[PDB]
């Protein structure tokens, strides 16, 4: 469960950390 | 305190997936 | 192990909550 429930964090934190670019890719784009 | 962190890791991919979601509305409005 | 993995997952959900607002202040930027 625990290498299960480390993957899972560091899998999700991979996904926030590309939303967080995303996000600033859409402010400059906003302006 | 295992179960705990589990329940609070798969709360966290719901939100992400949400946020996932709204941004990918967002980069179809902006382009 | 744990302790870490709890403080990993709190950055994480931590960020999600800044992009949450982030998600919504563009959303009232565009439509
Ligand atoms: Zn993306
Ligand atoms: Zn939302
Ligand atoms: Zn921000």
């Amino acid at each position: 469960r625990m290498k299960q429930l480390e993957d899972k964090v560091e899998e999700t934190l991979s996904k926030v950390y590309h939303l967080e670019n995303e996000v600033a890719r859409l402010k400059k784009l906003v302006g």
